[PDB]
This record gives C-alpha cells, structure tokens and sequence, in this order.
C-alpha cells in the first residue's frame, strides 16, 4: 500500500541524497546528514547540526515519489538521550523553494518521537508527490539528533 521504506536505512539514499542546513564534527567523526538513518548504529550515528541556527534536514529522491510517511528517531550521545519531539514538513522540487505542509491553510505541526530509541511513524494524508522532502524539528529533548525513515514508493 505504497508503505515501503525510500532507503535510507538500507543505504539505497545515498549519502549525497541527503543533505541538511548544517552538521557537527569531532575528530573524524561527523553527525553528518548522511547518518540520519533508521537503526543506524556507530561513532555519531545520527544527524545533528552545529548547535546554532533555522534547522533542517533534506532528502532528494532524484525522482517524484509518492511519500506516504515518514520515520523519526532519536539517538544516545553516551547515555544521553537526544530526539526531535515536534517536526514540520516541507516540500520542494528543486530544492531551493520549499512548500510547508499544511492542514487546512495552516502548517501541520507533527508528534515527533517520547525517547531516543523507539521509531514513530507519521502518516502523511493525504501523500505528497515530491522530489525533495525536509524535515524542520521545531522542539527537542536535549539537543537536536535524528535517524529517519521515508516511506512511499516510486
């Protein structure tokens, strides 16, 4: 029922596909936009922006999908728990001009995730047929991280 992951868990996003406002680094290890993906596991497994700054993160599907939903997670910095409790969603065709997505005129405000392990899936209805989709994390226990998951087909 167009419900199958894009790729971001199984790699088949890559790396470039995904992109974000900004990432942090340490050593070699970077939060990079490139490791926000489900269950993904590691030295920084997850995105997290240089603390500062409007934040985001972008995937481009190099194609129009059909997007039916979408996956969030938080992550463990050591045994602290980081995770995106509330999110918005925008779209965009070339990547540059973004459309919020909104419930009847007013943007829709979603119920991100209650801790930094378990996985919540929000229903996009009806779906968006997109090139680009963002996510905006508009509030966060700790600090901003997400692992994630697009869900559709095309």
């Amino acid at each position: 029922s167009c419900s199958m992951p894009l790729g971001m868990e199984s790699k088949a996003i890559s790396d470039a596909q995904i992109t974000a406002s900004s990432y942090a680094c340490r050593g070699d290890t970077c939060w990079s936009p490139s490791k926000a993906r489900l269950h993904l596991q590691g030295r920084s497994n997850a995105w997290r922006p240089q603390v500062n700054n409007k934040e985001w993160l972008q995937v481009d599907f190099q194609k129009t999908m059909k997007v039916t939903g979408v996956t969030t997670q938080g992550v463990k910095s050591a045994a602290t728990s980081m995770y995106v409790k509330e999110f918005l969603i925008s779209s965009s065709q070339d990547g540059h001009q973004w459309t919020l997505f909104f419930q009847n005129g007013k943007v829709k405000v979603f119920q991100g995730n209650q801790d930094s392990f378990t996985p919540v899936v929000n229903s996009l209805d009806p779906p968006l047929l997109t090139r680009y989709l963002r996510i905006h994390p508009q509030s966060w226990v700790h600090q901003i991280a997400l692992r994630m998951e697009v869900l559709g087909c095309e």
